[PDB]
């Protein structure tokens, strides 16, 4: 027992994370596999309602701030190495205490920027292994706290746009 739409944190921050870069043109490369995979079809009203949710959700809280997420950023600095390790010590201050709609919306908007980050030098590549960090940390913490109090639904419930 589970839903019925199969939601995956690979594919929340996938679909997130691409706006972000369409917005500049960047062809992200993230579906290496482009053989045409048709399985179950694309159609997913489902979990589509929670992906504009979401997506519109988060980029209208990080436009509510202007200096937090990015002013820090600065910090992060620029490497492959300690991209890694940097990026963690950033979504484990977010979540210090206890997990929440709005924070998780902060966390999404974060890895998005660091995604980015590293096309403005020269790491477009990055991208992609930003998204798969959070989703481990985002599962590997919010999943628990989400799927334990309702789901990836529940949010939307919360948040449902004017009437639609
Ligand atoms: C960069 C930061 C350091 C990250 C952590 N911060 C937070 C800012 C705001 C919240 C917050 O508002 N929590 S909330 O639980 O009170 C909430 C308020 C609004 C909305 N949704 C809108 C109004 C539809 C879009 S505007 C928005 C979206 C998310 C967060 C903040 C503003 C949702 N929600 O989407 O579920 C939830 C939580 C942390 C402060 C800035």
């Amino acid at each position: 027992h589970a839903g019925r739409t199969g939601y995956d944190n690979r594919e929340i921050v996938m679909k997130y994370i691409h706006y972000k870069l369409s917005q500049r043109g960047y062809e992200w490369d993230a579906g290496d596999d482009v053989e045409e995979n048709r399985t179950e079809a694309p159609e997913g009203t489902e979990s589509e309602v929670v992906h504009l949710t979401l997506r519109q959700a988060g980029d209208d809280f990080s436009r509510r701030y202007r200096r937090d997420f990015a002013e820090m950023s600065s910090q992060l600095h620029l490497t492959p190495f300690t991209a890694r390790g940097r990026f963690a010590t950033v979504v484990e201050e977010l979540f210090r205490d206890g997990v929440n709609w709005g924070r998780i919306v902060a966390f999404f908007e974060f890895g998005g920027v660091m995604c980015v980050e590293s096309v403005n030098r020269e790491m477009s590549p990055l991208v992609d292994n930003i998204a798969l960090w959070m989703t481990e940390y985002l599962n590997r913490h919010l999943h628990t706290w989400i799927q334990d109090n309702g789901g990836w639904d529940a949010f939307v419930e919360l948040y449902g746009p004017s009437m639609r």
